[PDB]
């Protein structure tokens, strides 16, 4: 298992990433379809974020979980590093809030529980994502859900950033639950609550949570979500207390 470029088939373009693009591709010896990303040694070099990979690569990878997508592999040549990935056929979250515009509270509330339910895992195996986007949000072949890219674990737009991570400060894994009420206000709203058209007042309605609610956001829905972007983290409820949450329950699909 020393890949190279060679032992596989590439096909079409799935998507343009900052540091590099996705590409559709086959493994010659077993037919096996997957999704293969390519980014520039050069380019993460220079903005300084190639270790970032490393730890991407080797923390993906004690992760098993239905709802985070699998990183299989990754080789490199002279300038590129290559991420093996499972595929995604059905594409991102964001490509489906474009398409839809909006989602009903049922496709909201079976997307949190998802979310929520992957994070707990990656919560208990002491995993925080930092990173939680429509973008890199995937959909698998039962329009299931799937967490992408941990370039930026431990353990560009501010839109989905929480006041302690642009305010400079300590963070931890409540984090990702500010996450999850930026993404439940975006897929009932269809735009994500702190938008602004500079980064400069985006940053102030982050800092001070500055958001109001459309007239159709249900009681339940506008409960949770304020419940969710409180700005102090310790104030924020458990992944635990999302889940038993009564609009997610009334409205989930899922467990
Ligand atoms: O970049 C990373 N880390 C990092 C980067 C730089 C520095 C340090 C770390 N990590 C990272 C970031 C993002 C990803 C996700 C990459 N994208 C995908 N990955 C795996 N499978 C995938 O499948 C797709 C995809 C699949 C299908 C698709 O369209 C299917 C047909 N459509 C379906 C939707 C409908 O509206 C129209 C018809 C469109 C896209 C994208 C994709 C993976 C890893």
């Amino acid at each position: 298992r020393q890949w190279a470029l060679e032992d596989f088939e590439i096909g079409r373009p799935l998507g343009k990433g900052k540091f590099g693009n996705v590409y559709l591709a086959r493994e010659k010896q077993s037919k096996f379809i997957l999704a293969l990303k390519v980014l520039f040694k050069a380019q993460l070099e220079k903005a300084g974020v190639e270790h970032q990979l490393r730890r991407e690569v080797e923390i993906q990878s004690h992760l098993r979980h239905p709802n985070i997508l699998r990183l299989y592999g990754y080789f490199h040549d002279a300038t590129r590093v290559y991420l093996i990935l499972e595929y995604a056929p059905l594409g991102t979250v964001y490509r489906e809030l474009q398409k839809l515009s909006k989602f009903d509270e049922q496709r909201t509330a079976t997307y949190i529980t998802e979310l929520a339910n992957a994070l707990s895992y990656c919560h208990s195996k002491r995993v925080i994502h930092r990173d939680i986007k429509p973008e890199n949000l995937l959909l698998g072949s039962a329009g299931e859900l799937k967490i992408a890219d941990f370039g930026w674990s431990v353990h560009g737009t501010l839109d989905y950033l929480p006041p302690e991570m642009i305010e400079g400060r300590m963070h931890d894994e409540k984090v990702d639950l500010w996450s999850l009420g930026v993404l439940c206000y975006e897929f009932l709203v269809g735009k994500p609550p702190f938008e602004a058209n500079t980064y400069q007042e985006t940053y102030k309605r982050i800092s001070r949570v500055e958001f109001t609610f459309p007239d159709f956001v249900t009681e339940g829905a506008r409960d949770l979500i304020s419940r969710l972007l409180k700005h102090n983290p310790s104030q924020r409820p458990m992944l635990r207390e999302v889940l038993e949450h009564p609009w997610i329950t009334a409205n989930s699909s899922k467990p």
